[PDB]
């Protein structure tokens, strides 16, 4: 079969382990053809790791989602998104196309700016096929504010579904547990309660973007919701397991650990 | 061991054949952690394929270059470049680094009659980047620029514009002939100062090559990293990129890319090697 062609919407990490790098990678090991209209770019301090963002012009983010609409994407994934506009665009963006999928990571940084989270609820909840919120990003979205249990859990992810998104899936974390890692995903009828280990020398930056990006791949290649889900968590699991130390301040997970190292076991169960 | 760090220099081609993509998707190809200090956004027009360049702002530029170098690249590929201020630039990030390869593809547009678009990008490669380069991969018409001698035709003119790029200081070189030199066979003509090896495999289909030169060096850069000799890292490289072109697909009626995972999912190709 032709590849399937991919399209991110998302910000460069110049580091190149989350934003649109993470995103290519996966999209790459998934047997797609990766492509990304770029939003921003963000630089970190050589001595302190202070992030530096620098958005890039709407003059430049149009032409390039021209540009990817043309060649007409298969499936669309958002990534951290920096401005109600875009946000908007985003979702326009994928309504226009003829994208079956629509993979929303709903990346937030008490919220930064509650404008996004929003303009998220408004224009990408209503058109997404998954929505992958961590803990934190899940209560904003619920509006329940901190979620602190499955149970807690469930009642954001049925919230978020009410609001439009076709598939929830919220990531515990360490927010949740520091010694397993516990997922909930709902498809409207059912809570699904997804577990990998934890492993001690784990590295955990560009997580979130290789798990929504391996979740649109697996789409968009053919598995169902439930399928993807599950196969990104396990895709992310062995990422992360297997992640370096770049420096003091950071290590990526190796988004190839999947395919070349290892398999992680998901334990699914229904609650 | 450690996945081996490797920076591209280059743009973003919002298509994903070439350009910045083809390197990031090679890189990953290969095993390799990549990197990528981009220099500009190339877009296109969706009823002509019309290019427009938009150049990123020299302090963006800089902040991603200091990121990169604090992590430390094993190896830095330069794509196209558009300004000598940016290939300076180039040549610097890798001296200051401790990057023990250096591939360029030193990409040029031809605006006919063997005429170059921006002679003066083409000195600037001369003077700051083969005096560095491990590896330098230009095009049959690149080649006759950078050696001085114009349009060049057959396998002894090669081997007098490798001989000359060495003597500018480039370690090795591989002039690619392509379809300007034969229509039926890719030969490719490489050069370590000491021998001359010509690399052929079959001239695949010639409709669907969007992103091969980018490839090829990406390739040739992450082969370097993880090991192999300069001679092994180009017939890597060659079979590799070779494999994309052959599996390449028509995206529109304008352009169509490699597949940059070709080698690895479909199929491996021999190169031939011969010392000429």
């Amino acid at each position: 079969g032709a590849l399937k062609k991919v399209l991110t919407i998302a910000g460069s990490d110049t580091s190149a382990g989350a934003g649109m790098q993470a995103d290519l990678k996966t999209f790459q090991e998934l047997d797609t053809y990766g492509m990304v209209a770029l939003t921003a770019i963000v630089t970190m301090d050589k001595d302190t790791w202070s992030h530096d963002v620098t958005p890039l012009p709407m003059d430049v983010f149009e032409k390039q989602l021209e540009t990817a609409l043309s060649i007409g994407p298969d499936a669309i994934k958002t990534g951290m998104l920096g401005t109600e506009e875009i946000i908007k665009r985003a979702g326009e963006v994928y309504e226009a196309s003829n994208a079956q999928y629509f993979v929303v990571d709903p990346v937030m940084v008490e919220v930064l700016n509650p404008g996004n989270t929003e303009a998220m609820i408004k224009y990408l909840l209503p058109k997404a096929t998954v929505v992958t919120p961590n803990l934190f990003e899940a209560g904003q979205l619920s509006g329940l504010g901190k979620l602190n249990s499955i149970e807690d859990m469930k009642k954001a992810a049925t919230i978020i579904f009410d609001k439009g998104a076709q598939h929830v899936i919220i990531k515990g974390g360490k927010a949740l547990d520091q010694d397993k890692s516990y997922d909930l995903y709902y498809d409207g009828q059912t809570f699904y309660q997804l577990t990998t280990d934890m492993f001690q020398q784990s590295y955990n930056h560009g997580a979130g973007c290789t798990f929504a990006a391996a979740t649109t791949a697996y789409l968009a290649n053919g598995k169902s919701p439930k399928e993807a889900v599950i196969s990104a968590k396990a895709f992310v699991a062995s990422a992360i397991k297997n992640g370096w130390k770049m420096n003091d301040f950071v290590g990526p997970v190796d988004h190839g650990a999947y395919n070349r190292i290892e398999h992680i076991d998901v334990e699914v169960t229904e609650v």
